[PDB]
């Protein structure tokens, strides 16, 4: 029986828009979608993905059902993109993927495999995270410690602080690294930092999992692989949960992948197996289509030179307005050094304001931030650019 | 680490799947599929769901994320097919959807919920039934007990051992109905069984859940609605777990719904908060094409007649193939009553045959059915009728 069941509290994002969407003054500027948008303030269905859907629909014969790790070519394709075109890991085998219900769907599976199938307990996701992660893991059974990541000062990663909480993990804790765009905040560790992590990540005996959402919009392609990359070059195990949801425009289509990379491919198959009986109980199989656009684009060389060029295009117009956002406040009119928002990549960073000014913000402006500042620049357009600085300049 | 997992066992269907595809010999039947076939033995893309993705592929602007519990048109489509046009549940707003990842998926959430939002502990699921249910609830931390229901003698329902065995069952557990053909052995209750069920299930405090994957299979879309329709005319609460995937040959897209009636408007807005954070928690939203396609031809007078029209054809071709199933066996030459086979209703059922038989089907034969003797009537076309046949009569 269900009357005395509690509601469910207001996620932050979601709670935001609709009341973005009850603002009667349509100068107002949604900074808190986590969607990317273009200069239209539209997130349009790329060309590329459009061509691969005129072309499936013209050669799909049936429906049936894919196996419960999915189309294959995806999972290779995705294997390619994250571990590089010639990895040992591919080559030896010690890599399987299953294609999933978005990169939320791969981490709720990385969730429940572990959860039945190893020792694992503790997960590490970073102070701040995407808040969403929390609550797949402990849907899962596992518990949640945060280390340290962000400096709330320098607007930085305070990398002392975090292997300093990172210590407090014990050897067969899962730690979870975002690989390239921080969400929250767009800081990510240097190559150079992902690797003293990767080493202390061996030292330690930590598990990696590396969420990686963004794969192509801070640097490109293979440079945003770079930090998982230099971890497993180094692990026995990892296991990598992926989304192609932002970068091939597919949220809604729900497009991920995990992999688990094993010792060998005896053990790979042997957890993958488990992982399948995972899937099997959670969503029997995963939704074609959208793994199927990325399939085909990816496997077809005039359709991946196109998606790329539209990627590195998302990935340019959120760098031009990041450097639009820091001249149009650093012209009109107040201090800060707010040099830290160039330096960080991807949608996302927090700008450093406060919850009594994004509320002000809000109230006052209708701007529309998520009340950790997190700003999402791909909101911003040439357009709204100098109302948003104003209405930063004026509660600052 | 994962080097000791223990490598997942083989679930019945999927071993027999590539066991069946290693024999050399294209005399070869799989009837154990699962999936509709038709005369061809090819299980095609509908037309109204191709010109539905046409309709799509012309006029989808974004693949922006669809909201927790999917597009709501889905949603009340799918309401009025499962409680009818003019149901009292839908006018009094007593009934919440959520597009899920497939009928599975549906069941996986409503097993998420229950197991964090009630005192749920036990799931009553039928002796036999289809065995990932199983899988689902436990993966919840739900534990299933199981009733009678077959008469593997009478072949028929045995009303008796169920009502029976659902006596043990208490007050606010979950006793799971399959609203219309029961899958393993297409036996389904009469109406008048549907009714005493429904008052047996106030009477006890039984919370039904009813997985419902083959609407439009039996005798038809609104026919096979009227056992869950007896039971929510009567009850407060129940779930009901649908799918789109067999009725609109829409396997791999995912597509399915998870209802949840309360009382009224205030407490099913309520508990469905608490589905959608269970959501949020697996695959944060759900895949909008094969729901898309859904909510497009249900809306649309002209496709839905095509869909319509498509369906009752697949029944029909699922109802002659079980009348040339028992003409045929009447008549390569054995005894036997399979006229029991006529009596049941959708794609599957269980011809009686022993594993010890099955297996020599298999073997001898090359038919291939799962070792319950369940066979998948769809499986059979007029052109492999009299080879099946034969080879059942040659193992009687
Ligand atoms: C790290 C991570 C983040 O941060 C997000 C979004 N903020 C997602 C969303 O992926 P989706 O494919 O939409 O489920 C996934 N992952 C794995
Ligand atoms: C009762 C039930 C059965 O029996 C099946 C298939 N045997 C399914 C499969 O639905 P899907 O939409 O493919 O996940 C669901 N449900 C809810």
């Amino acid at each position: 029986m269900f009357e005395n069941i509690t509601a469910a509290p207001a996620d932050p994002i979601l709670g935001l828009a609709d009341l973005f969407r009850a603002d009667e003054r349509p100068g107002k500027i949604n900074l808190g979608i986590g969607v990317y948008k273009d200069e239209t303030g539209k997130t349009p269905v790329l060309t590329s993905v459009k061509k691969a859907e005129q072309y499936l629909l013209e050669n799909e014969t049936t429906k049936n059902y894919l196996g419960i790790d999915g189309i294959p070519e995806f999972g290779r394709c995705t294997q390619e993109l994250l571990f590089g075109k010639g990895s040992a890991l591919i080559n030896d085998k010690r890599a399987r993927t299953a294609q999933t219900p978005g990169g939320t769907g791969a981490l709720r599976v990385a969730a429940d495999f572990l959860a039945k199938n190893t020792s694992v307990k503790r997960v590490w996701v970073s102070n701040p995270s995407w808040p969403n992660h929390k609550s797949v893991f402990n849907s899962a059974g596992l518990e949640v410690r945060e280390y340290a990541y962000y400096d709330a000062e320098n607007h930085t990663l305070d990398f002392d602080a975090l292997i300093n909480s990172l210590n407090e993990a014990q050897a067969g804790d899962v730690v979870l690294f975002h690989g390239c765009c921080h969400n929250p905040t767009g800081i990510d560790p240097t190559l150079e930092q992902w690797q003293t992590l990767a080493q202390l990540s061996v030292e330690k005996g930590w598990l990696p999992l590396f969420a990686f959402a963004y794969q192509g919009f801070a640097r490109g392609l293979e440079e945003d692989a770079e930090g998982l990359r230099a971890f497993a070059a180094m692990h026995k195990e990892l296991i990598v949960a992926s989304s192609y949801s932002k970068n091939f425009g597919l949220y809604n289509e729900r497009v991920g992948a995990c992999t688990l990379v094993a010792a060998d491919s005896e053990t790979v198959d042997r957890a993958f197996s488990q992982m399948k009986a995972a899937i099997r109980a959670n969503y029997s199989n995963p939704p074609a289509h959208g793994a199927s656009v990325v399939a085909t684009i990816l496997s077809n060389d005039a359709l991946r030179a196109i998606w790329e060029q539209e990627l590195t295009d998302m990935r340019q117009r959120i760098q031009r307005m990041r450097q639009l956002f820091v001249n149009t406040l650093q012209e009109k009119g107040a201090n800060r050094d707010f040099s830290f928002i160039i330096k960080q990549n991807g949608m996302f960073s927090f700008s450093g304001l406060t919850k009594e000014q994004v509320l002000r913000l809000r109230e006052e402006f209708g701007v529309y931030a998520v009340a950790s500042g997190r700003v999402n620049v791909a909101g911003m357009t040439p357009d709204n650019m100098a109302p948003l600085c104003e209405a930063i300049v004026a509660v600052l």
